[PDB]
C-alpha cells in the first residue's frame, strides 16, 4: 500500500463472495456425477460488485468486507486488484471460512439453483471500522448487512463530519437490499438511501413511486431516498418532495443483469461525487445499468 | 525404491465442497453448512488413501501449471504422496467440481468441470522408470492410450522373476464403450456399481457373473455396491463376499470408492486374501462415510 490523497477514495462497505457458476444441460439427480458445459469462478458480492464499476468510471475507490485468509481469498484479492480496487481495509478474519457460493444454472430452461455461503465469517465491526483512518476518503457506501453494528460506523462518520468544514464532509450512502426487520433502522441515516425493488414489493409497494412517497418518512432530515425498479428505470425523492425520475435505458438484448443494481448505485454515488444533480445522477445510473444489461459482466459498460 | 511404491494413474480435480443440510430442489437457493477445498479425482483420491494406510505411493496424472495446480501439489505433499511422475501441460486448465455433500445421509452430487487439459498419454508413460512401483493402478480413462500403458507393464514383466513381477490393477468407472477394452488387462479389474446398471446388472453378484468373460485369464473382477458392500470372483470361479461396515450416520461417501480401491489394492499388495481384502476395503470405506473427508480413517 502507498499513499492516498486526502478526501480522493469512495469505500464501499460490505460482502466479498466466490461465486462458482456452472452451466449444465440438465439439474443433477441427487448422488449423481455430471459433466457441466461451462465453469466460471466469479468474485460477486454488493459492495464488491460496486467496487468494479466505481473503478471503470475512473474513480479511485477502496473495498472494505470480511475475508478469511486461504486460496478463495487470495482469488477474490487477486480479482479486486485486476479491477484496481484498493484492498488495504479488508478486515482479515482468524475464524470462519471466506464467503463462496454454487450456483447451478440449467441451460434448458434457464433455471438457477443457488448453494448460498455459509455464515461462519464474521460481519466487518464497529471496532474493525473505528481502526479506519478516514482521511482519503469523499464518500462512504455501506451496504446493509450487520445494522447494529453499521448504525455505530455511521454515527462514527457523523461524529467525523461535525468537525470538517462543508469541502472536507464525507458524504454517505446506505443501500438495504434485502427484506429484513433489523435493516430498516439503517433508513435514518446517510445523505443518499438505496432501497431495492425486492424490499419495496415486500412492503407491499407495487411501483418505484409509492416506495419513496411510503418510505421518507424514515429517512433522515435533509437525505435523497432512491428506488430502481429494472424495466420501469428508477425514481429518487430529496427533501423537497419533488418526485424525480428516469426511464430505462434497455439494451438491443438483455444478456445478463446480474449485477445491474449495483452498476446502477455505484454510478448514482459516482455522478454525485462529481457534483452532478440528483435527476443527472438518476439517468446516469440508469445509462451504465442499463448498457450492463446487454454484457456479460462489466467489460464493455464504460 | 525398487518395488516399494504404488502407482495410480488417473485425474485430479480440485473439489469445491458444500455441505448442505438437505439437497437443494431446482430453482431453490439453501445456505450450505459449512465449506471445504479438497484434493479430488479418483486416482488422487486413492493416493490419500494409501498414505494414510502407511504405503509409500506415487501419482500420476496431467496438471497445468497455476495456483489451483500448487494448491494440489501441496496437499499431496501435505498427505506424503510423490508428485514427480506428474504430466505438465502446456494447454488447459486444471479440473475442478463443484460437490453438494448432503450431511442427512452423505449423498454426493457433483458437477465436474472437465477441461481442455490433455490425458497422460502412452508416449508420457514410456518415459516412466516402472522398478520403484511393486503395483500400478490405472484409472480408465483414455483407454486406447492406458491399452499400451498396460502393454509395456507386461513386456516389463515378462523379463522379471516372480518375486519382482509389478501387480496390475485397473478401474472402469463410467459406462463408456470405449472404457470396456480394459477389463482385459490388469490382476485386479475393479467395475463400478453405475458401469454394472447400466449394461443391465442389478446386483453385484449378477455384474461379476456377467462380466468374468471380460477379464483375462488368471484375474480377480471386483465390484462394491455401496450398503450392499462387495464381491469379488477369481479364476477359481467362487463368488466371493464382504458385508459393507455402514456407520451409525453416514455423512460423507465423497471418494468411498476410492477408499474402497485403494484398501483393497493396499491388502492385497501386503499379500492378504482377497476376501480379507474385500472385507478391509469395506471396512476402510465404510469408516469414511461416517468422516468428512480423508482424516480419521487410520
Ligand atoms: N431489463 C432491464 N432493461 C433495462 N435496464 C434495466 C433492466 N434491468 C435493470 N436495469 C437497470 O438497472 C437498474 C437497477 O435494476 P434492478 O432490477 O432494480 O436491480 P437488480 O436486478 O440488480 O436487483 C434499473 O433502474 C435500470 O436502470
Ligand atoms: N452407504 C454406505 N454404507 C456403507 N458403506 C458404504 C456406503 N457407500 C459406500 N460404502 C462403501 O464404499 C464402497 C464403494 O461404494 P460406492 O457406492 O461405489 O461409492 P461412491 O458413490 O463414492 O462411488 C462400498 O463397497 C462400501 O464398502
Ligand atoms: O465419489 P466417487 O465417485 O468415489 O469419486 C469422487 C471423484 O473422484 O469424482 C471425481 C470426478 O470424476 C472427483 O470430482 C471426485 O473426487
Amino acid at each position: 500500500s502507498g499513499l492516498v490523497p486526502r478526501g480522493s477514495q469512495i469505500l464501499c462497505v460490505g460482502l466479498v463472495v466466490l461465486d462458482v457458476i456452472s452451466l449444465v444441460d440438465k439439474y443433477p439427480k441427487e448422488d449423481s456425477e455430471i459433466r457441466c458445459l461451462s465453469q466460471r469462478w466469479q468474485r460477486g458480492g454488493n459492495a464488491s460488485n460496486s467496487c468494479t464499476v466505481l473503478s471503470l468510471l475512473g474513480a479511485p475507490c477502496a473495498f472494505m468486507g470480511s475475508m478469511a485468509p486461504g486460496h478463495v481469498a487470495d482469488f477474490l484479492v487477486a480479482d479486486f486488484r485486476r479491477r484496481g480496487v484498493d484492498v488495504s481495509q479488508v478486515a482479515w478474519q482468524s475464524k470462519g471460512d471466506t464467503p463462496s457460493s454454487c450456483c447451478i444454472i440449467n441451460n434448458s430452461n434457464g433455471n438457477r439453483t443457488i448453494v448460498l455461503h455459509d455464515t461462519s465469517l464474521p460481519d466487518v465491526s464497529a471496532t474493525d471500522f473505528e481502526k479506519v483512518d478516514l482521511t482519503q476518503f469523499k464518500w462512504i457506501h455501506i451496504e446493509g448487512r450487520n445494522a447494529s453494528e453499521q448504525v455505530k460506523m455511521l454515527q462514527r462518520i457523523d461524529a467525523h463530519n461535525t468537525r470538517q468544514p462543508p469541502e472536507q464532509k464525507i458524504r454517505v450512502s446506505v443501500e438495504v437490499e434485502k427484506p429484513r426487520e433489523e435493516l430498516f433502522q439503517l433508513f435514518g441515516y446517510g445523505d443518499v438511501v438505496f432501497v431495492s425493488k425486492d424490499v419495496a414489493k415486500h412492503l407491499g409497494f407495487q411501483s418505484a413511486e409509492e416506495a419513496l412517497r411510503g418510505l421518507y418518512g424514515r429517512v433522515r432530515k435533509g437525505a435523497v431516498l432512491v428506488c430502481a425498479w429494472a424495466e420501469e428505470g428508477a425514481d429518487a425523492l430529496g427533501p423537497d418532495g419533488k418526485l424525480l425520475h428516469s426511464d430505462a435505458f434497455p439494451p438491443p438484448r438483455v444478456v445478463d443483469t446480474l449485477g445491474a443494481g449495483d452498476t446502477f448505485n455505484a454510478s448514482v454515488i459516482f455522478s454525485l461525487s462529481q457534483g452532478r444533480s440528483v435527476q443527472e445522477a438518476l439517468r446516469f445510473g440508469c445509462q451504465v445499468a442499463g448498457k450492463k444489461c446487454g454484457l456479460q459482466g462489466f467489460d464493455g459498460i464504460v
